[PDB]
């Protein structure tokens, strides 16, 4: 599935992503805007044996098993293609579990490099909330 940017929004604040660890909604939606365009079936596969999967482009070798990727944490305890579904549910709780290891959001480089320091209340601008 390939969200719009307010109907992803609202899936997020449902989910309770807005403040989550002193994160504004805007970067959730932005960080997804730059690492997947929005579409729950991205992959991206690593010369490192790792694969990155779904609208957040979590990677296999500490978050997810996929039974294919050299020293798998799975700390999110869950299979990689959970984070392939059009419901966002799995790759909300992982993104949660992210943070709560200790790693704020420049764990996602599109995340540091793209939506870091810019206005990410655009992103959320004009959507019913």
């Amino acid at each position: 599935k390939v969200f719009g940017r307010c109907e992803l929004a609202a899936a997020m604040k449902r989910h309770g992503l807005d403040n989550y660890r002193g994160y504004s909604l805007g970067n959730w939606v932005c960080a997804a805007k730059f690492e997947s365009n929005f579409n729950t079936q991205a992959t991206n596969r690593n010369t490192d044996g790792s694969t990155d999967y779904g609208i957040l482009q979590i990677n296999s070798r500490w978050w997810c098993n996929d039974g294919r990727t050299p020293g798998s944490r799975n700390l999110c305890n869950i299979p990689c293609s959970a984070l392939l579904s059009s419901d966002i549910t799995a790759s909300v709780n992982c993104a949660k579990k992210i943070v709560s290891d200790g790693n704020g959001m420049n764990a996602w480089v599109a995340w540091r490099n793209r939506c870091k320091g810019t206005d990410v209340q655009a992103w959320i601008r004009g959507c019913r909330l």
